[PDB]
């Protein structure tokens, strides 16, 4: 059933939320309902969508495929290369998803999001938060029209992996093999991706870890998220706490 739990002493003080469900036995474990119900800038953990986009339309083939970079002076190193897939999936490389998306219509865009039922589905501020200055290091999926609860990022990520959607399954394994995390633990094998923005009007960061989790047969889809005011607190933070909550629960 739906179990109310307390998952506050892996969150050290940071105010969050957390919810990880197993669709076998329809066992709902929620931290904090109210955020888990609350639809927030996926940021980059749109880029699991992203990339099924990309594969489904024919943008990008495998995790080795690239985006043809242009030589743009970055100050991350590992962007100013002809990266894969796979490596700008790791490093969430802005410029290698924006020239991805910005290859697809946006009819297409809202006719897949609608189907996965992702949010409130709204692609209208396409090239994004202008107003930050970032320029084309922007886009819709970024603190921007795109909004998105962690009970929704949950619902979205096992449609995916269940396979109930119509996305290839040689895709869906592309996309589970470049979220694989290694958390020194052979017993459960652990997906996701970070996310990180900082929410303007409410002075709140929107911080992010959402994946899934196998362990001895059973898989539960998760999402962990903090909306803290202490804009030290970052996707990979999160992450931290993620990791904390599955060794301690989950193992
Ligand atoms: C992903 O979450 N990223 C972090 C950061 N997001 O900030 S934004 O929502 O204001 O755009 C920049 C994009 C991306 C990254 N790691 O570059
Ligand atoms: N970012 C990760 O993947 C985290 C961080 C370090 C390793 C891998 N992982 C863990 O869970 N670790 O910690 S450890 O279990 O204490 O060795």
């Amino acid at each position: 059933s739906v179990n109310i739990v307390d998952y506050s002493d892996c969150f050290e003080g940071i105010s969050g939320g957390a919810i990880f469900c197993n669709t076998k036995n329809k066992e709902y474990n929620i931290y904090n309902k109210e955020l888990i119900e609350t639809r927030r800038s996926p940021c980059s953990t749109f880029k699991i969508v992203s990339t099924l986009i990309g594969l489904e339309k024919g943008v990008i083939n495998s995790k080795e495929s690239v985006m043809g970079y242009d030589g743009t002076d970055y100050p991350n190193k590992n962007w100013n290369k002809n990266l894969s897939l796979e490596e700008a999936f790791k490093e969430s490389c802005v410029w290698y998803y924006k020239k991805l998306i910005n290859k697809v219509d946006a009819k297409s865009v809202q006719n897949i999001l609608d189907d996965l039922k992702y949010g409130n589905c709204d692609i209208s501020e396409w090239e994004g938060d202008l107003k930050n200055g970032k320029g084309h290091l922007n886009g819709f999926w970024l603190e921007s029209s795109l909004q998105i609860s962690p009970k929704e990022q949950v619902q979205t990520m096992a449609k995916i992996f269940e396979g109930d959607t119509n996305f290839k399954k040689e895709h869906i394994n592309i996309l589970r093999d470049i979220m694989a995390i290694d958390v020194n633990d052979a017993n459960i094998n652990v997906y996701g991706k970070t996310g990180t923005g900082f929410d303007e009007k409410n002075k709140r960061v929107d911080a992010w870890f959402v994946g899934m989790l196998e362990r001895e047969g059973d898989t539960y889809y998760f999402a962990i998220k903090s909306d803290d005011s202490n804009k030290e607190i970052t996707g990979p933070k999160v992450k931290e706490i993620a990791i904390n909550i599955i060794k301690k629960y989950y193992s």
